[PDB]
């Protein structure tokens, strides 16, 4: 409960500062790369293999691999300046905006603007600009520059809205079989943004475009843990809303899925991560 | 110290059967999988991007990688059977043998034979035969069947010998700048085979052939943990009879590769399975 994770229109211009000078030096270390390559390698890590489900989406296990990466991210940022927490991008509240593109996240001093349409869509704003920072592709090879391209896509041209957030909330069963893609009356599979999709989740990495857009480069944009931060969140308020509600599969589901599996690339189980006050945080709406 | 592994060749058939028993079990449980996903998942790892050093090939890392990987994999094992032990392939003697395919290590009680011609060098034998042992390709897809084409390479026609081995030891440099395949005068490098290439491990991957022979799938044949456990042994009796060289680059490498960096894709440093004593096992050579 110590620790308190922000939105990011709550931040100081000070706590902005120190947020991405830290997102820099775990960069630079060589430490950041780390997180790409597990959030792809578990994205190929099929469950069981033959099936569309992985380790880390389409599936159950979603979201406590993604609040597993979360944490161990922010102690890697903790080691570097023990005051910083991961914030959260509350889009819901930006899908009101007329132009979401002028939400203050956007801005030279954060995650920096849209992409160029002049340069192929490449960032040339912010402390994530080409030339400031470099990416990699889906082998692992050098990639230059981080590409955004806000709302170009139809399927995905706005971002999710407050009612989808209520609508998500009021689902019953955290999951259910066959727990995949096509799972009904699922909180999970709804919150990913399967249903009726992309919605949601899945919506907001299409929205952004650029690397956001495809699981396996969608991590080389730092605003992708922004979005996770607030992905977490709904579930939290998710699992305090619904108190007796726990996790699915708790038995026989595919091996990864269940309640004390281990999550590829980890040892790390459902249950490890299931009430994320025990992980040393709360969200600043607690 | 307190757990030993054994050649294989000094098995007993008993010892044999629970062996492959676990591992089939390991398997049936989703267990085996993360072994396989976890290997090609670190070589497509380069540390640093662009170059070709990897956390598990072609740099200082391969070592330490590979000791903490077998570790890992036992205790999966001993959580089956609290008294099963990693065994190794003495590639070495077996190369002594006029024709190494015909060694006891590939019966079909244990890691079952060569691959059939007749259907593209698919094992067709022993407890990991098609059809009692499924494969995932390069992309975490089933594949159809364990593969191996023994020798059937120009550049990797034979195994490695006592000699090769003994020639390894001689070297006094744990390794050398700049950590990579080029690297000279450098037991890391000698023991992984690209000195003169392929040679010692590189070439043991090449001569079984099938999926032994490709990084991305290598670990869907169990025997990868047998010929592992031996390079760990010839390691391991390189650090006792050094016993004042230690690992190299201690800094400055790229980060992965130096003495307190965590290896991808775990926290594990080379420093934690630097002394494979206190990591809880012996080799039977040093009883
Ligand atoms: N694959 C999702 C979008 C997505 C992209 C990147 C991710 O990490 C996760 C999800 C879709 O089909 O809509
Ligand atoms: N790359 C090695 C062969 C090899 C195959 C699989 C491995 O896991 C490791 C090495 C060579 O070129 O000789
Ligand atoms: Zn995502
Ligand atoms: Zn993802
Ligand atoms: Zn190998
Ligand atoms: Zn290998």
């Amino acid at each position: 409960k110590y620790r308190v994770r922000k939105n990011v229109l709550h931040l100081t211009d000070t706590e902005k500062r120190d947020f991405v000078r830290t997102v820099l030096i775990l960069k630079e270390k060589g430490i950041y790369d780390r997180y790409i390559a597990w959030h792809g390698a578990a994205g190929k890590f099929h469950t069981p293999p033959g099936s569309d489900r992985n380790a880390a989406h389409m599936s159950s296990a979603f979201l406590p691999w993604h609040r597993e990466y979360l944490l161990r991210f922010e102690r890697d940022l903790q080691s570097i300046n023990p005051e910083v927490t991961l914030p959260y991008w509350e889009w819901e509240t930006d899908a009101q905006m007329q132009d979401p593109s002028q939400s203050q996240i956007w801005s030279a001093d954060f995650m920096g603007g849209n992409g160029n349409p002049i340069k192929d869509f490449i960032v040339d704003t912010g402390p994530f600009a080409a030339g400031r920072w470099t990416t990699i592709d889906e082998q692992g090879n050098p990639s230059g520059g981080l590409k955004r391209n806000f709302g170009a896509t139809k399927e995905a041209p706005t971002l999710p809205t407050r009612d989808d957030v209520l609508n998500a909330l009021k689902i019953t069963q955290y999951d259910t079989p066959p727990w995949d893609m096509t799972s009904q009356n699922s909180f999970r599979n709804q919150l990913e943004g399967f249903i009726n999709g992309p919605q949601l989740h899945n919506r907001v990495h299409r929205w952004v475009g650029g690397q956001m857009g495809v699981v396996p480069t969608a991590p080389n944009d730092p605003v992708f843990f922004l979005h996770h931060a607030n992905v977490d969140r709904i579930w939290a308020v998710w699992q305090i809303i619904h108190r007796n509600q726990n996790y699915q599969p708790m038995k026989n589901g595919p091996f990864g899925q269940n309640f004390r599996d281990p999550m590829y690339p980890w040892n790390t189980t459902p249950e490890d991560v299931m009430n994320h006050r025990k992980l040393g945080y709360v969200y600043d709406i607690e």
